[PDB]
């Protein structure tokens, strides 16, 4: 099997699901597999901050210090004294993966737990967010908490971004921002021809954790939805982004 090889190339281990929206086609490989979702769940959690606020509540300023500053935090570490809007945070998050932002827009929705207890509502009962960042990262092999699966975070990427969980408006900020990942070059996108547009969220977490989940819109016909996740066997590991544009090129011939 190429996925098997792949595999077999990178000393990984590969989880994959996509669906293509138009004929229902899927590739599996290891679908039900868990793995740490990492920064994937910041995709998901902007889907419940949607849901949850009016676009125009999505202003409404957030102060913050130092203290809610945590490991990385490339756009908040530069706002603390004027703060961001809500609008300005998810930004921050999707498209940089900012964990500060992720960890303000998590406390505005009411915590991990609340963000379980709404993906629970849209259908999944699958994705397990317990914990803030930094500590969400660290999953040892056999744990369940701030793990998902490939096939739970395609199902649930699909249900706010392209089906009824959101209403088009909403659905458009979310892909809007998603497809100006700056984080996601060389993953999904790398095994994408240049032109077709990609929505993605990247992640990276302990084990050599290495995910991206995309929607990617080919030349005309309905978008395929895919989660790529990774891991290792040692807990300090290495990731290669190269395993996710090699598994990306699979999918898309299979589909194909
Ligand atoms: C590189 C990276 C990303 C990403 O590419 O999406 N996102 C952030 C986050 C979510 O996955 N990861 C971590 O905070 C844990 C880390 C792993 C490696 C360095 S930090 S910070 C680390």
């Amino acid at each position: 099997d190429d996925f098997a090889k792949l595999e077999e190339q990178f000393d990984a281990k590969l989880g994959i699901f996509a669906l293509d929206t138009g004929t229902n086609r899927t590739v599996a490989y290891r679908p039900d597999e868990r793995f740490a979702f990492a920064s994937t769940i910041k995709a998901l959690t902007v889907g419940v901050l949607l849901q949850q606020k009016s676009i125009e509540d999505l202003n409404q300023r957030i102060t913050y210090t130092r203290d809610d500053l945590v490991n990385y935090n490339p756009i908040t570490e530069k706002h603390v004294d004027t703060g961001m809007t809500l609008k300005e945070l998810a930004d921050a998050s999707l498209r940089y993966s900012d964990n500060a932002a992720q960890n303000l827009i998590l406390k505005q929705i009411g915590g991990p737990e609340s963000l379980k207890k709404e993906l629970r509502k849209i259908g999944d009962e699958v994705t397990n967010p317990e914990r803030f960042h930094p500590e969400l990262n660290e999953v040892n092999p056999g744990e369940t908490q701030d793990t998902s699966t490939a096939r739970a975070l395609v199902t649930s990427l699909r249900a706010f971004a392209l089906e009824d969980k959101l209403p088009s408006e909403k659905r458009e900020l979310l892909i809007d921002w998603m497809k100006r990942n700056t984080t996601g070059d060389a993953l999904i996108r790398a095994g994408v021809p240049d032109g077709w547009e990609v929505a993605d969220k990247t992640g990276a977490a302990s084990y050599g954790t290495r995910n991206d989940i995309a929607i990617i819109w080919p030349p005309k016909g309905d978008p395929v939805v895919l989660a790529v996740l990774s891991s290792r066997d040692k807990k300090d590991a290495k990731y290669d982004d190269k395993l996710i544009a090699e598994a990306t090129k699979v999918v898309m011939k299979a589909l194909n």
